């Protein structure tokens, strides 16, 4: 194996990255995207704010570019994300009751339909739970619609796209904890009542030297509920600047994650949230933290690269 792509290919799994369409005009970026991955997800192009800036007015330009890139290079296409509390336009946050419900169902239907046949799987609902257990405490959907909005989104997504793999996504649920437990209950419930649900996405936004020791176990119990599992937004945050020691630990961590997936027959694969640290979303969100991706700002393979290659 000379690329992470064929390594993942040989393991019968996916290895993807979060794409910023604008960067495709950057040669080195495209070269890596083209050769090191077999799956692609829109880092931002398919979110609510990007697809429905104004009520009932859709903007699929950016999303279509991402979709075209996938079809053009023969990569699987992953959809992110239909229902999410973040990056939600104000016009939506201003709606309530029936109006809001209607706008949510409409958003799901229009976006799902638009990419039908192209997007193979969707993070239908993202980040619905709260660290420590229970539902997220700062979500427009949870506050305006209560517990039933999740099921409604999945049913509406299934209605718009009969065959797409419908997933629920979250972070800090990689290991067994109060958050993953609540997520687990929801999944068990949905499968029990026949609610459309086919997968669970573990964002996996981890911190170096802090990969959950029960990652595999946790992935396995979810898979045993009768749904596929996948690492969808992998990146391992470290205190900057980076140094040999922290880069080595990070490498060991990436190995652990990919290995956990490899040890679960239902783990479809791993998707890293970006290619290079030059564009990683971490620094601006986590002050003093960064250097979380496989390639550095100069597009040089970091120790994590060889670790992933080995894990696969
Ligand atoms: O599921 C998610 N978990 C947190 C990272 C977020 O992506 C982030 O959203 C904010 C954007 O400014 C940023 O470019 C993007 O990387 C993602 O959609």
């Amino acid at each position: 194996a000379t690329t992470l792509k064929e390594a993942a290919d040989g393991a019968g799994r996916d290895f993807g990255f979060a794409l910023d369409p604008n960067r495709l005009s950057e040669a080195q970026y495209k070269a890596i995207a083209d050769s090191e991955f077999n799956l692609v997800v829109a880092e931002n192009a398919m979110k609510w704010d990007a697809t429905e800036p104004s009520q009932n007015s859709f903007s699929f330009g950016a999303g279509d570019r991402v979709a075209s890139y996938a079809a053009d290079t023969g990569k699987e296409l992953y959809g992110h994300t239909l229902v999410w509390h973040s990056q939600l336009p104000d016009w939506a946050k201003n709606l309530n009751g029936s109006a809001f419900e209607s706008a949510m169902v409409n958003h799901v239907t229009k976006v799902a339909d638009h990419f039908e046949g192209k997007v193979a799987s969707w993070d239908v609902v993202n980040e619905a739970f709260a660290d420590g257990g229970g539902r997220r405490q700062d979500s427009a959907f949870q506050q305006k619609l209560g517990n039933g909005y999740i099921e409604t989104a999945f049913r509406a997504a299934r209605a718009a796209d009969p065959t797409a793999k419908l997933c629920i996504n979250d972070y800090n649920v990689e290991g067994i904890n109060a958050k993953s437990n609540s997520l687990y209950d929801l999944v068990k419930d949905f499968k029990a009542r026949g609610v459309p649900l086919d997968c669970v996405g573990f964002q996996s936004h981890l911190i170096v030297g802090q990969v959950p020791g029960d990652f595999r176990q946790n992935l396995q119990r979810f898979a045993d509920l009768g749904v596929d599992v996948r690492i969808t937004e992998l990146d391992i945050r470290m205190r900057t600047p980076s140094d040999a020691t922290k880069l080595a630990t990070q490498a060991a961590d990436y190995k652990k994650v990919v290995q956990a997936c490899m040890q679960v027959t239902r783990c479809q694969g791993v998707t890293v949230w970006g290619i290079t640290d030059k564009y990683s979303w971490v620094p601006d969100v986590f002050p003093g933290e960064g250097a979380a991706l496989v390639w550095d700002a100069s597009y040089a393979k970091k120790p994590a690269y060889a670790a992933v290659m080995e894990a696969f």
